[PDB]
Formats: C-alpha cells, structure tokens, sequence
C-alpha cells in the first residue's frame, strides 16, 4: 500500500558526493512519486535531476544510457541486478503485514517441511514468517538466493533458483497467480499462494496451465518460419542463445529470422507475419503478455519441443540464471 | 520484374564481404522484412537481424544494431547524420506526378513558384519545374541543408527547402501537415497536389493555428511542465531543454528533464506534471495532441506561455 523510498540517504548521499547531475528510474507503479522526488533533490540540493521517462520492467531493465550521463543514476523498486558503475538500487519495500495471510494458508498444509518465497518488495518479512510456521510445529526453510535474485527466498518470473531448497511444500507471499505458477512447475512440489492484501490463500495447480499450453504451442508444429526475439535491455539480453536457436532450426529443416528491439509488444510483432516467435527477452511476456498476440510465442525450450531436437514434455520454466 | 532496391543491397552486400547484415524499416514497410531477409540469407553468405523497433525517420537510426552488423540497410527516408556503416534505400516512389502538377496550375495566382516534396518524389522534380516553366510560370527548387538532404525536400521537422525567393508553392505529396507547416513557416500562399488522388487544393493554416491555441490556453495555467527529450539518434535536444528549463524558473514556473526515447501518451501519463513542451520530434506534438492527457507544447509555444514570445508569432518548431 506504501513503499519505502530512503530519501533522506538519497539527498545524503548527492550532498556527500557533491553529485552536479542525477538520474531517476522508477518502474511503472513508483513513477507517480518521480516529480516529487525530483523536486526534493532540485530544492534541498545543487544537482539538476533527469527523470527516466522509459517503461521499466525490472532490474534487468537499466537505463543505462540515462546512467552514463549523469553522475549517479538512482534505480527504485527492485534488488540490484548487475554491477554498474553509478547505479544505485533504492529498495523500496512494501509495509503491508503479511502474517495474517501466512496464518491463513497453514490449514492448506500438508506436508512438515515447508518452504517460503515471495518477490522483493517483502523479503525482510520472511524472518517473521518461518518463526510463525515453525510455532505452529512445522519446519520452515528459506532458500537462499543467486547472482541474479540475491535475497534469501526472493522469486522472480525468471528466476527460481530460491525455489530449489530441501522441503515438500511452499507458500508464496505476494499477489498474482504467474509466481506461484512458475515455482510449481519448477519445483514440481505444492505451492500454496497466499495474498497478504486479500488475506486469502489458494492452492494454484499447474495441471490446467501445462495442458491447455501445451495442446497450444502444437500449433506451431506446423510452423516454416519463425522470428526469435532478442531484447537490448541491461537484464534480457541473449543473442548468444538466439544464434543457437536459429541453427537448431536451420538442422531441422526450419528457418528462424534474429529480430532485435528494446520493448517486445504485439503490435511490432504484428508486422513481421512469421508463422511463430520464439522469446529469448523476459520470460513472463511469454506466458502472460502472449495470450494476446496473433501468433504462438513459445520458450525457447518449447521451440526445441516444436523442432524436434528435444523430446515432449510439459513447459519448463524459462529461467535466466 | 527488376527489384531494384533488392539488387543494390545484394550487390553492396558482395562487394563489402559483409557477414552481417542488420535491416531497419519504418512500420509500413516491415511487412517486407522477412522476405528481404530471406532473399539475402538465400543470395549471400550472409546473417541478417531485423530490427524490431519502430521506426519514424532517418533521425530514427537503430545504432544499437548499425554497432552489431557490418552494414545497417535502413529503408524508406533519405540519409541524414554521418554514420559510416548506415546504408539508406530511399524506397521512391514511381507514380507520374505530372498530372497533379498541372492541377495545381488552375489554382495559382502569382507567377513566381517554388515547388517542395517528400522523399518520395524528389526524383521528379526537376521535370515538374519544367512543365511549370513551359507553361508561362517562373519555377523555383529551394536547396536542403545537412538534415533535408535533396533540392525541394521537406520534413516535419524542416522546411529549408522553402526558404526561396517565389511567391506561392505547389507541394507535391499526400497530407497537409507538411504544405501547412510551409504556409506558416514562410507565410505564402500553398498549393497541395496530390499525385495518387490528382487534385490540388489551397490550405489553410487557419484551423491548425487555432487548433494550437486551444493547447497553449490549456497549458497557460500550468505550474509543474514535464521537458521531454529523446535518445533517437535525430531527436535528441538535450541543450535545448536545459535551456527550456532556465526560462521556465526565469519566469516563476517549474519544468523537469525526462529523458526517453519513444514519446507516447502512457508513458507522459505516468508523470504527475501539469503539462509537456516537447523537444523530440514535432510532428508527435501536432500527430498525437488529441490522445495525450495533458497539454503538450512545443518549444514556441512554451515561450508563449511563460511570456517569451508573442502569441501571434507562431513558428513552425524546426530541427536545425
Ligand atoms: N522487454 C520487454 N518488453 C516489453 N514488456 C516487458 C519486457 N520485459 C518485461 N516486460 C513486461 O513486464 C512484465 C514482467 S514485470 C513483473 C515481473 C517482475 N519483474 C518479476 O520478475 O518479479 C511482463 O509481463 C511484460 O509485460
Ligand atoms: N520519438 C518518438 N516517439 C514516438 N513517436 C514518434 C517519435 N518520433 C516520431 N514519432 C511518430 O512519427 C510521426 C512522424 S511520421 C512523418 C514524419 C516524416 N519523418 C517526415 O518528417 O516527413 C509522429 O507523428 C509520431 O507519431
Ligand atoms: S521476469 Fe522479466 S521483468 Fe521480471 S526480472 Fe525477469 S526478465 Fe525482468
Ligand atoms: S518530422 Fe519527426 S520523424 Fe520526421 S524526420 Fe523530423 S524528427 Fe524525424
């Protein structure tokens, strides 16, 4: 509901190191506070600041042009992704209590060794959560983090890595339905969604999604030719993985074209008329944004499925690790 | 039955070895993008990327794939700027433009004419001025400048090539947004001819000024101003909103610097400003003023606001 911006550190942080130009990045929910903070810093210091004006999506999503021409670039809303020179990562993590959901999802357990993930905006709340789990005569773990999601039990729709731990069961903390999916399928294991501003708790089941998905990318069985997506931004590039995906097609008798941009929406996508794409950029465009584009839009796992070069088998998630 | 474009880039493609080849299309001519690269890839020992950004212009070079490719083939518009490993397939049009040139003879009144188009139809020119010679006119061609690269060529965002000694013009072209910024940049008389519908009309930048007044009353009561800036390779105005942003605490208001490269209402609605003065392409301020959710002004009309300049000398905003 609120969010923490550590303005009083920012102002600090200008004024110690005398910083003359300032740079702002704030994704899509945090852009409404960008006038004011921009004004704070105008107003209690010397630097004149630059406001990213550019979706941004994560912190695979730098703007890193705006960063190399400004002594500081401040990043708000995610964990630090990367090691850039002058950027710095401004947390902002949500206030909203998440242990009343906690406690509703412990009458969905069944399993004794359960395990907690939740994305960054609640990752210092995690602590108090396995303590509520573990008085309620369970074993609760949090799994560690990697390079890519450095905080103990931090998941994003790319990475699952937190996800890989010693337990039977999960509870996600958060909102949405696309994170608690992924670790299901990633894990194979339970995963109870619990949503601390519903304060409800579900079971979210994968059966249905890796089924109606996979009658789906059948369609582009049929397929001759494929546009493969490499996205420009900071976090989302692999080209690498593109010229291989367009070799494997050219083995199994297919054709991909490399097509490079910045944002991937529907409408560039439109114009180009391949039979199918196959997304190397942000994994969650795949499974979400995808439902509405013309044509299939598969992993690049699933293009594997598609060419023959990999046996059948339901979606695994695309990670980027 | 000669593709002329695909041969040129086939054959630049073979005497420069080139390995990778990048493609650039503006967004009418992407549907095209999967057959060239197809043609390529079959006719060459060459890779292709296509770009998947949009495209507006030759102030629109994706230089983040020109630097991983050995050539770039940006299709569509005329060069400009100096990049060493752009190539520019102008894509020109081939209709007679003849007919409408005499069309617009009916309407004119002065003898003195000076003639502007697009890059679709700077080729022709040249025999158009004949034809108005021949018949009893003087005619004129206004040379570019570094950014309009050919004799008689407009953009949206330049209109050198009316800079010209003639009393009226005949623009040769489809849509008005061009003749119109003619008529207000040099306050002559224009001609509009179109060649694929034949017909010549008169316009008139009445309604398009008072269109802009609208907007500038709008944005007249505004406190806080959003300065948008491009990253587009021809877009970028970073001096310019520095400047901006001086004269609007010169003259007690507020403006932000926000540095993006598309320039769309989402993304302006996002921002909690009163109002917008647009330093990337002029023709979003006109093209897109009914879908923003806020005054969006360009530099001029910014002046006028603070106080700076007076509310009947309107300017067309101009990249030079
Ligand atoms: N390259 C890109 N182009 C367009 N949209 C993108 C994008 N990268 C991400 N997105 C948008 O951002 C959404 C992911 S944002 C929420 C996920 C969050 N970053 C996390 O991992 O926890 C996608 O559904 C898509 O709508
Ligand atoms: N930076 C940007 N962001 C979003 N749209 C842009 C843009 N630059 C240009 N455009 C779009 O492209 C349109 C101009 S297209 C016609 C202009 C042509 N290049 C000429 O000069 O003759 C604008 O109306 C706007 O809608
Ligand atoms: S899921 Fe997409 S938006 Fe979120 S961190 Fe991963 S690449 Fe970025
Ligand atoms: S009018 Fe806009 S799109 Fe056309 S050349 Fe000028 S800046 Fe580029």
């Amino acid at each position: 509901e609120q969010f923490d911006f550590d303005l009083e550190r920012i102002l600090k942080t200008i004024k110690d190191k005398n910083c003359k130009k300032v740079g702002l990045q704030f994704p899509e929910g945090l852009k409404r506070q960008a006038i004011n903070i921009a004004r704070e810093i105008e107003e209690k210091t010397r630097a004149n600041v630059i406001i990213s004006g550019n979706p941004c999506f994560g912190a695979c999503d730098i703007d890193t042009i705006l960063a190399g021409s400004v002594d500081i670039l401040f990043h708000f809303g995610h964990a630090g992704m990367g090691e850039y020179e002058n950027v710095v990562f401004i947390e902002a993590r949500s206030n909203i209590d998440i242990i009343p959901a906690v406690k509703t999802a412990l009458n969905l357990l069944k399993a004794n060794r359960i395990g907690l993930i939740t994305t960054v905006q609640h990752v210092h709340k995690l602590e108090e959560a396995c303590k509520v789990i573990k008085e309620y005569g369970k074993e609760c773990v949090i799994g560690k983090g990697d390079p890519r999601a450095i905080y103990p039990g931090q998941v994003l729709g790319c990475n699952f890595t937190a996800a890989r731990v010693d337990c039977e069961e999960f509870i996600y903390i958060g909102s949405g339905i696309f994170h608690p999916l992924g670790v299901a399928i990633a894990t194979k294991k339970r995963v109870i969604a619990a949503d601390p501003f519903l304060n409800q708790a579900v079971e979210v089941s994968p059966e249905r999604f890796l089924r109606k998905r996979g009658g789906y990318i059948a369609k582009a069985t049929g397929a001759k030719i494929f546009g493969i997506i490499v996205s420009t931004k900071s976090g989302q590039y692999r080209m690498k993985l593109a010229q291989k995906l367009k070799e494997i097609a050219d083995k199994h008798g297919k054709i991909g074209y490399i097509i490079l941009m910045d944002l991937v929406t529907p409408e560039q996508l439109l114009a180009f008329k391949a039979d199918a794409y196959v997304n190397t950029a942000c994994p969650r465009i795949t499974i979400d944004d995808a439902e509405r584009f013309h044509a299939p839009v598969l992993t690049p796992q699933e293009f594997e499925i598609v060419l023959g070069e990999r046996r059948w088998e339901n979606m695994e998630m695309d990670e980027m690790i």
